[PDB]
């Protein structure tokens, strides 16, 4: 045949034939920056110090910081009430729902303001004719 194909094939490197894409690092321009290293670390729940109820080790380690940081950089989470439930020892899968459902939904009206069926007068009962007090 003809010339060498794949030089290191009888040596330590495998193939050296075909070019491939490289996973880009933090500085080089193809990087999608993950949210666990660009967000302000105070705006996470987890605090970096080792012994607060919201330390990295007391929550689920390195993995827990990543899944919280997408909830922060997307805007899905609010940093104030999430940290508050985390200080009481609420584990993360049930800590994040507690802060989420507080300002999620409500009507908030007290019972004395919402109307009653006795508020409108009936069909043939009232003696009035002059609507008003």
């Amino acid at each position: 045949e003809d010339f060498l194909q794949t030089g290191p094939e009888r040596a330590g490197v495998g193939r050296q034939d075909k070019t491939v894409d490289a996973p880009p690092q933090f500085g080089e321009p193809g990087y999608v920056t993950p949210a666990y290293q660009r967000v302000k670390v105070s705006s996470l729940g987890i605090s970096v110090f080792e012994d607060d109820a919201n330390a990295v080790t007391k929550v689920g380690g390195i993995k827990a910081v990543m899944e919280v940081a997408e909830k922060v950089a997307s805007g899905e989470l609010k940093t104030e009430e999430f940290e508050e439930g985390l200080k009481a020892g609420l584990s993360l899968d049930l800590a994040l729902e507690k802060m989420e459902e507080e300002a999620a939904a409500g009507d908030l009206l007290p019972d004395y303001l919402k109307p009653l069926p006795e508020d409108t007068p009936r069909k043939g009962m009232t003696w009035k004719n002059y609507v008003g007090r």
